């Protein structure tokens, strides 16, 4: 395996260079040396992994990592077998059901076969200390992660960015509206869920906004 996607490197790697990104290699090395990090350093990039940077279609941005054992994988709200699928992840899947009567439960939290399809799960923060939310805010993932979102606000054309919750939508706050669809609803864990992510049915919007775009839809099922 390799660290990080050979497409998103290309594109990326003029970050690495930058006095914040040396910074934060720095401090997620030195935080494994004292503490259990998630994910594992083979999973940091999971997102740059599953498909061609020229093959984003979807945009799903998230916040932290999950920080018990097991959980993150380097794909927001993603785990990976055997691994129970997390409330917020549940939540996403009833909504599915709700959304798209053909959608079919796939068993298990592993949401890869949506990354391979081109739905970027990408968290804005992409280490966690084990069993502390939050404890990598703000050390320079954020620039980096905005780097990402800004490479594809200005080099891809009709991508579809799902913003769930106040957070993403700030971080999303600067997508070019008429380069790019747009939607947004409430966050779907069990505290906000109800306040706008249930009945938001953006998985069938996303297929529509697609055919806008002249792609073919995602296969939301196909996990
Ligand atoms: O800004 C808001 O509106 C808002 C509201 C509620 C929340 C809540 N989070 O509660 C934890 C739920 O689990 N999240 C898992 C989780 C896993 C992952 O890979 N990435 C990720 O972003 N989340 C966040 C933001």
């Amino acid at each position: 395996m390799e660290f990080f996607g050979e497409s998103w490197k290309k594109h990326l790697s003029g970050e690495f260079g930058k006095p914040y990104f040396i910074k934060l290699m720095g401090f997620v090395a030195e935080e494994r040396k004292h503490y259990t990090v998630y994910p594992p350093p083979h999973q940091v990039f999971t997102w740059t992994q599953m498909c061609d940077i020229k093959d984003v279609k979807v945009v799903i941005l998230g916040q932290d990592p999950y920080h018990g054992p097991n959980q993150a994988h380097g794909l927001c709200f993603s785990v990976q077998r055997p691994v129970p699928p997390p409330p917020s992840l549940e939540n996403i899947y009833k909504e599915l059901s709700t959304d798209i009567e053909d959608f079919v439960h796939p068993g298990h939290g592993d949401l890869s076969g949506w990354a391979k399809q081109g739905v970027l799960l990408l968290n804005a923060v992409l280490t966690v200390r084990a069993h502390q939310a939050n404890s990598h805010k703000e050390r320079g993932w954020e620039q980096f992660t905005d780097a990402v979102v800004s490479w594809l606000n200005q080099n891809s054309n009709g991508l579809v960015f799902l913003l769930w919750g106040s957070y993403a939508q700030k971080k999303g706050s600067a997508i070019d509206r008429k380069r790019h669809h747009v939607l947004q609803t409430a966050h779907p864990s069990p505290l906000s869920v109800y306040r706008g992510f249930f009945g938001c049915r953006h998985f069938s919007k996303t297929n529509e906004l697609l055919q806008k775009s002249g792609k073919k839809p995602i296969d939301w099922k196909e996990l």
